[PDB]
């Protein structure tokens, strides 16, 4: 599936915007994951990090998660615990893909864990770069 000529395939980490101004992280999935129907021509099914719901989104409107600082929004991050949770799960998936590790201490909070993950992302996901995030 997803041979319509456009960007993104199954497993790719993406930012999507479906309403208002906010970009949220997601992973492209098979239509089968959704228990809906095959995606319309030009579109991808994505599964949102955090809530795990599904949306059909134009391939031309999605952006790679690797374009990170461009689409991350610190204001929304500080406003919404739902966004903080979304970013954690998204960057955790990224981190495991890249074989990256960060120091941790017993007692660490969601924000404690996110701090080194955000620094890694904003920094261009070194050492792997964006290639580390591929399925």
């Amino acid at each position: 599936e997803y041979q319509d000529g456009k960007e993104f395939g199954i497993g790719d980490l993406v930012w999507g915007k479906i309403k208002g101004f906010s970009w949220w992280p997601a992973m492209v999935v098979s239509w089968k994951a959704t228990s809906k129907r095959q995606a319309m021509s030009g579109m991808r099914w994505v599964q949102w990090f955090g809530d795990g719901k599904f949306s059909e989104v134009s391939a031309d409107k999605l952006v790679a998660l690797g374009l990170f600082s461009q689409h991350f929004n610190l204001a929304t991050f500080n406003k919404l615990v739902s966004y903080r949770k979304a970013m954690y799960h998204a960057l955790e998936k990224a981190r495991v893909r890249a074989g990256k590790t960060f120091p941790s201490s017993p007692g660490d909070s969601l924000e404690d864990q996110l701090k080194p993950m955000l620094e890694w992302a904003h920094g261009g996901f070194k050492p792997t770069g964006i290639e580390g995030l591929k399925p």
